[PDB]
């Protein structure tokens, strides 16, 4: 048995853990107004999509990984000797990534593809790969591994805020949220992922505010988990993610993990301007 693990790209792992563990990755892409298309990847500086998408009349859109690509990579491990493949796909309830992963992992032959809904996004996303990869060398099989993912997300979330709903209500990615659309005033959402979606979780009056409501929410959940990593994910405005990662350092016990990460094009297109979320996982995750 040799067992391989993959993800999407909007797992947004660094490229050192991605060079360290030859991490394989299937790009999801975006498409902005003037028919420019860019695939995922750590070398486009995100500043320069951020300046794009401000320019854009029309909201760029995003694309999934083909099934083909799914395929072709499944194939590329297989044919270096793997004989089991995890997959740790983007949320199925924002994505089509994890089903065309799954499909293609029926389709391709010569190896055992297992692939996992992590029903998040980013470095939270991220660690379910990071655990796989440390579970692969302490011995695990396939079938372990999958089941500690799923107790590991059972314990996994998070909270998020953007500038403005337009972006997530263009391409649909807000659930539940009619009533809040348009009007709103200049009072912020405060949103949360919930089964793999992201639905309304309250409504605060300044951003000030949205920020110390993310820091609480999120401590009373994680105030009961036997192990903590914190991942601050900031969007274009550096001042905000940089001051809650200070902020949790200073707030939070040593023994919690706090890292920071930010958002990739794809998510950046559906968050707009000025995403930033604060996400955690029960377990103490291997980030070297
Ligand atoms: C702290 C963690 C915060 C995570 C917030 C992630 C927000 C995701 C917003 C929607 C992204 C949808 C991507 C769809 C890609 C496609 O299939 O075209």
């Amino acid at each position: 048995m040799k067992i391989a693990v993959m993800t999407d790209s909007t797992s947004y792992l660094s490229q050192d853990l991605i060079d360290k563990y030859n991490i394989q990755i299937a790009p999801l892409s975006v498409t902005f107004d003037d028919g420019k298309n860019f695939t995922e990847s750590n070398e486009i500086a995100i500043e320069e999509f951020y300046n794009k998408m401000a320019s854009s009349q029309t909201i760029p859109t995003t694309s999934q990984p083909a099934i083909g690509e799914w395929i072709t990579k499944y194939e590329m491990l297989r044919d270096q000797g793997y004989t089991d493949i995890i997959v740790i796909c983007l949320s199925s309830g924002i994505s089509g990534s994890y089903q065309s992963s799954y499909q293609a992992g029926e389709m391709v032959e010569g190896v055992n593809v297992h692939a996992f809904d992590s029903k998040l996004a980013a470095m939270i996303e991220g660690c379910y790969v990071l655990r796989a990869i440390e579970m692969v060398e302490e011995g695990y099989e396939p079938q372990q591994i999958i089941d500690d993912l799923t107790n590991m997300r059972e314990h996994t979330g998070a909270y998020l805020i953007v500038d403005d709903l337009k972006n997530l209500q263009k391409s649909g990615r807000i659930t539940g949220a009619q009533a809040w659309v348009g009007t709103l005033l200049k009072m912020k959402p405060v949103l949360k992922f919930e089964d793999g979606k992201i639905i309304p979780e309250e409504k605060v009056r300044t951003k000030k505010r949205a920020i110390q409501t993310l820091e609480k929410k999120v401590l009373d959940i994680v105030k009961d988990f036997e192990e903590v990593t914190l991942f601050v994910i900031n969007g274009d405005h550096f001042e905000d993610g940089q001051a809650l990662y200070k902020k949790l350092q200073d707030d939070c016990p040593s023994a919690y993990q706090v890292a920071y990460s930010e958002f990739g094009p794809v998510v950046a297109a559906h968050l707009g301007s000025g995403g930033l979320g604060l996400g955690y996982v029960g377990r103490k995750i291997r980030l070297t």
